């Protein structure tokens, strides 16, 4: 089953990703991290996540707590190890320099999060039926 | 509220039809350049001869196994290319070998698509590559 990370502070938010991926019919576990160093921590399978499983596909929120996201994407994509996992940049932040500063850095794609819940559970449920339907991730 | 470019660098003519019937069924303002191998794609994305002032691309779909240059290698120097760089690019191909998978993967893809046998299920695909891509994803300038 493909392992999918998700670095989301807002509850809110990460309960409605739950919910989307809770109606899959591809299989697959969903790991929740709320803060940056948790993410990166996480991803460099250390200590606290030594034997932690690597992830398939990561949802990334820009703006988190105690480590930035820009930060969070910009290691991830220079590192050798982890730069081939897509990310999918998921965030409230519809500033400009964002937007080009993380495509230039090689994110996936860059999805904002909509001010209504209807539009946001919609442009969740695309990214669940495009990266774990159509989407074939690397192994 | 400019035309979303779309090219497609495809050598099949069906499989080009397919993509031109799917998103002729689509409300979002396009325009689909097709192209028939690799050689041709570097052209129009860098511009020279019949493709002076050509339009630049907001998403390409490319398959692999192209003529004259292969996909792999347009991949390559797409996202090497600090003008191309940012563009998305989704490959849509034939092959699932987990070596091209990963292989293009570490070029930098955007995401890797293989081309259903199941003409069907190829529809929905391209369906929803024009959803995701050019509906929901906030493309960069
Ligand atoms: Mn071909």
């Amino acid at each position: 089953p493909k392992v999918i990370l998700l670095v989301e502070d807002s509850k809110a938010d990460s309960r409605l990703v739950q919910e989307v991926l809770k109606t899959s019919t591809i299989d697959h576990e969903l790991i929740i991290l709320r803060d940056g160093l948790a993410a990166m921590a996480f991803l460099q399978q250390q200590g606290e996540y030594e034997n932690s499983p690597r992830p398939n596909l990561i949802l990334l929120d820009l703006n988190l707590p105690k480590k930035d996201g820009r930060e969070v994407l910009a290691e991830i994509k220079q590192n050798p190890d982890l730069k081939r996992i897509p990310v999918v940049v998921l965030t409230t932040s519809h500033n400009e320099d964002d937007v080009i500063a993380s495509y230039e850095l090689h994110v996936n794609c860059y999805l904002t999060k909509s001010r209504n819940l209807k539009d946001l559970f919609k442009m969740v449920q695309g990214i669940e039926s495009f990266w774990l339907e159509t989407v074939t991730l690397p192994a």
